[PDB]
């Protein structure tokens, strides 16, 4: 007896990366979806018995905790800012993928801009070399991907002033997924903002895109010191770390919770 | 010599509530001002040195551990929600205040309908009691005025099943906030959404409104079980937590660090 679509579509909902379970055996339908919500159920239970932290809140908290003792500010800035911010970080009319509100306002589609401008305010008070970063909801268009969600989570930390180097940049990176347990390597690319990037490569999943400053963009910021910067998207992370199929089984959801199914 | 508006204005942007200056006393601008800078530059600067994390995360941390101790799933759901969410729940055409993504979509004006979906899907896998709860942003168009934000960040915990009275209600928020060592009020009010509320009253300010179910609402969320829940602004806490005069202090800004103004 033959799965159809629909039949497989609601077994892979429910079957997880640690399970070993072949869907076409021959086994009919009715038991390989009572074995799975049997197994998805009891996995749930114990997350609510146990370990009742959000696996996406769990690992900003765990990244806070990493940038905070390494001297970089915790900063949080505005989800929704000016639509001016796009076109003036060389977004041209990427710009197709922005979620407009209103008429003058945006959803952040990247935390880069309110950072730029922390670290020209900081610049005044602060004492060299100025260390920050941020962790918090992003908002792209995307066509349907199994690496992209349209609402995400981005950490961006960076620094200004001295140490501004590649080679601290890698360094920080290295620590931190190191920390994070996360094997990488560091391929170059380039994007339309910055320039060239050093794009950080779990095979052949982009975890981050880093920056070494200066670029031309610095003086439309007020930017006028050495600075390096990186992002990283949490649920990419969260998809190495859980060997996750789909980037929507880290995503914030009303369909899994922690990489499980909500619909038992 | 007399302060200007605009004088007075830069002035009240430097000041904490830990002062205590004349504004108007006769010394002249300049020196209130360069005054004013050189204790907010020496407060940024310790903060950097000694206390680097953010009010608004440190507080979603130390709400979040209170939660999970007590037995709370920690939520993290989508901000971009769909349009649809606010008739359905009884915002009929508050809905002014609504801010609109696309043409089915909006930023989420509360927490409620994400985590009613959570009770219902969480009920026909989790034992009795289901109690969850989150933090994070939401938004509302709102004048200007010293209590309301346009972008704001939520706690809702609730819980359904056994245990949803008043009385336990009651019980959850004086922990609470003995916690954070706020002193508070019970009053009645009501509301359109949800009927009568148990609004939490730190004297004249609106730390919460609260509910105890069930209510009619509850049949077009497929809530079937008696339930009790609240939802609190942190960047009220923090108002009352730090005597802030303006909750624009303790927003997402990048005009404000931790009450202290960055314009320096
Ligand atoms: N739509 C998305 N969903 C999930 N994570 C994302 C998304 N877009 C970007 N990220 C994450 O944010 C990081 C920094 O953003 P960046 O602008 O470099 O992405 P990107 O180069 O557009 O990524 P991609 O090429 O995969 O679309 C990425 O390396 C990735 O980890
Ligand atoms: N615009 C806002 N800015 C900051 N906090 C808010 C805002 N709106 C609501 N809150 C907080 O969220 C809680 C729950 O939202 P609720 O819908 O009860 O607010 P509300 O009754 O509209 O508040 P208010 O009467 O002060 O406008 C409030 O008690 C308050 O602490
Ligand atoms: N627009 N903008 N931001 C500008 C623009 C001009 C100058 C300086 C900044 C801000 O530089 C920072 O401190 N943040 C990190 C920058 C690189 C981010 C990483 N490549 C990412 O894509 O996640
Ligand atoms: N819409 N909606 N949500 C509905 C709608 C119908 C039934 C059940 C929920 C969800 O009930 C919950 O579990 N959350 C807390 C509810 C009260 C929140 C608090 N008064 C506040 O205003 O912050
Ligand atoms: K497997
Ligand atoms: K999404
Ligand atoms: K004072
Ligand atoms: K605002
Ligand atoms: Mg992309
Ligand atoms: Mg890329
Ligand atoms: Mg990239
Ligand atoms: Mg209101
Ligand atoms: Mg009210
Ligand atoms: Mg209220």
């Amino acid at each position: 007896p033959a799965l159809t679509k629909s039949q497989t579509d609601r077994l892979e909902v429910l079957l997880n990366p640690k399970d070993e379970i072949s869907l076409n055996s021959g086994k009919p339908f009715r038991e390989l979806e009572s074995e799975l919500l049997s197994r998805r159920k009891k996995d749930l239970q114990q997350i609510y018995a146990e370990e009742r932290e959000n696996y996406l809140g769990k690992l900003e908290r765990e990244i806070t905790r990493f940038f905070v003792d390494r001297g970089f500010l915790e900063i949080k800035s505005p989800i929704l800012i000016p639509l001016e911010y796009i076109e003036r970080m060389g977004i041209d009319n990427l710009s197709k993928q922005i979620f407009r509100v209103d008429k003058n306002f945006c959803l952040r589609p990247m935390l880069a801009p309110n950072l730029a401008n922390y670290l020209r305010k900081l610049d005044r008070a602060l004492p060299d070399p100025i260390k920050i970063f941020e962790i918090g909801p992003c908002y792209r268009k995307e066509s349907d991907g199994k690496e992209h969600l349209e609402e995400f989570t981005m950490l961006n930390f960076c620094q200004m002033g001295s140490g501004c180097t590649r080679e601290n940049l890698e360094s920080i990176i290295t620590d931190f997924l190191n920390h994070l347990g996360i094997d990488f390597k560091i391929v170059g690319d380039s994007c339309m903002v910055f320039g060239d990037t050093l794009d950080v490569m779990h095979g052949d999943l982009e975890l981050s895109s880093a920056v070494v400053g200066p670029i031309p963009l610095d003086r439309e910021w007020g930017i006028d010191k050495p600075w390096i910067g990186a992002g990283f998207g949490l649920e990419r992370l969260l998809k190495v770390k859980h060997d996750f199929k789909n980037i929507k089984r880290a995503a914030r959801s009303g369909s899994y919770y922690n990489g499980i199914s909500t619909n038992l």
